[PDB]
C-alpha cells in the first residue's frame, strides 16, 4: 500500500504545516501537524475542556462506530516550546492520503496549553518519530507509520515541504519526479527516539564550506533551524544590523536586509537554503525588526533541522530495519 497527502502552511510565514487526516467511521477529517520530532497522534476532541477549544475541528469518538476506548490508558506530553497536552486514548481507523491503519491509538485531549488553543488551524499532532517516545501509559502505543510499515510497498515516508506553498507527505514510495539529482543517504541514530543524524558542515552565502560534524534531528514539527551558537553567529555576522535580542528571544535583523543563503552538508552533498526562507518577518506588526529563521540551539540541548532546513529538500525517512535519512535538492 501507499498514501499521499498534501501538506499546507498554516499562515504566510510557514509557521507550521497541516495535513488532512481521516479518523473514524464515518470519517471525521482533522487537520494535523505531522511531527517527525514526536510520537503521539493526539487530537482536539469532544473531551477537550471547552474553554481551551477556539475554532479547532474536534474528534468525537461517540460518533465513530469503529472507536473503542483504550481502557485505562492516558497520555501527557510536553514540547520544546513549553506547550503541552494530555488526555485519554481511543483506538480507531485512521487514514492519510488513502493509506489506512486500523486500531491506531488516537489520543484524545482533555487539556491543551494556551498556544494550542490560540492556533485555530491545528486540530492536533501526528507523530512520526520512533514509537519509543510515545507517551501513552501504561501501555506504550505505536505511531501511524510504525503501524502502517509492514503494509507499505517500501518502509519509508517522505517529506516535501513547500516554501510559502503546499507540499506533500508520501508513505510507502519515493516519488522520483519530486526531486532533482540524486538522494544522499546518511546514518540515523535512534538512541534518543529521533531521526538523529550528523551533518557534515555548513556554508554561509557564497562563503567557503566548513567541514564540521553537526549532530541534530530532522524535525518537521519545529519551524526554525536551531544550530550551535558558533554556526549561528557566523551566519548573522553576514547581515548588517543583525543582533541577538534577549528581549525578543533570538536573532533579529533589519527588515530591509537581503539575507544570504545557508548551506548544510549531507555526506558529500549540499542542501542550499535560500535567504528568503530565513525571513520570519516583523517581530510585531509594523516593526522594522524581523525575526531570523536560524537560531541558536544553546540551551535546547539538541540541534534541530526544522522546517526552514527541511523545506529546502526532498527528505526520505527510511524506516527499514536500520533506519536512514535521505536528502535531495528539488
Amino acid at each position: 500500500s501507499t498514501g499521499s497527502a498534501t501538506t499546507t502552511p498554516i499562515d504566510s510565514l510557514d509557521d507550521a504545516y497541516i495535513t488532512p487526516v481521516q479518523i473514524g467511521t464515518p470519517a471525521q477529517t482533522l487537520n494535523l501537524d505531522f511531527d517527525t520530532g514526536s510520537s503521539d497522534l493526539w487530537v482536539f476532541s469532544s473531551e477537550t475542556t471547552a474553554s481551551e477549544v477556539d475554532g479547532q475541528t474536534i474528534y468525537t469518538p461517540s460518533k465513530s462506530t469503529t472507536a473503542k476506548l483504550l481502557s485505562g490508558a492516558t497520555w501527557s506530553i510536553s514540547y520544546g516550546d513549553g506547550s503541552s497536552s494530555s488526555g485519554d486514548v481511543y483506538t480507531d481507523t485512521v487514514s492519510v492520503g488513502g493509506l489506512t491503519v486500523t486500531g491506531q491509538a488516537v489520543e484524545s485531549a482533555k487539556k491543551v496549553s494556551s498556544s494550542f488553543t490560540e492556533d485555530s488551524t491545528i486540530d492536533g499532532l501526528l507523530g512520526l518519530a520512533f514509537s519509543t517516545l510515545n507517551t501513552v501509559s501504561p501501555t506504550q502505543q505505536k505511531t501511524f507509520f510504525d503501524n502502517a510499515k509492514a503494509s507499505l510497498d517500501s518502509p519509508v515516508f517522505t517529506a516535501d515541504l513547500g516554501y510559502h506553498a503546499p507540499g506533500t507527505y508520501n508513505f510507502g514510495f519515493i516519488d522520483t519526479t519530486a526531486y532533482t539529482g540524486s538522494i544522499t543517504y546518511t546514518a540515523v541514530s535512534t538512541k534518543q527516539g529521533f531521526w538523529e543524524w550528523t551533518s557534515t558542515g555548513y556554508a554561509v552565502g557564497s562563503g567557503t564550506f566548513k567541514s564540521t560534524s553537526i549532530d541534530g534531528i530532522a524535525d518537521t514539527g519545529t519551524t526554525l533551524l536551531y544550530l550551535p551558537a558558533t554556526v549561528v553567529s557566523a551566519y548573522w555576522a553576514q547581515v548588517s544590523g543583525a543582533k541577538s535580542s534577549s528581549s525578543v528571544g533570538g536573532y533579529v535583523f533589519p527588515c530591509s536586509a537581503t539575507l544570504p543563503s545557508f548551506t548544510f552538508g549531507v555526506g558529500s552533498a549540499r542542501i542550499v537554503i535560500p535567504g528568503d526562507y530565513i525571513d520570519f518577518g516583523p517581530i510585531s506588526t509594523g516593526s522594522s525588526s524581523c525575526f531570523g529563521g536560524i537560531q541558536s540551539s544553546a540551551g535546547i540541548g539538541i540541534n534541530i533541522f526544522g522546517d526552514v532546513a527541511l523545506k529546502a529538500a526532498f527528505v526520505v525517512f527510511n524506516g527499514a530495519t536500520t533506519p536512514t535519512l535521505g536528502f535531495a535538492s528539488k
